[PDB]
């Protein structure tokens, strides 16, 4: 499991799958 949580124009991709606030939308691969 790896979270890709995208903020603005920057894709932040690493380990641990949490849930996110309105605006940011995570992907657990």
């Amino acid at each position: 499991s790896k979270y890709e949580y995208t903020i603005x124009s920057y894709t932040f991709r690493g380990p641990g799958c949490p849930t996110v606030k309105p605006x940011v939308t995570i992907r657990c691969e």
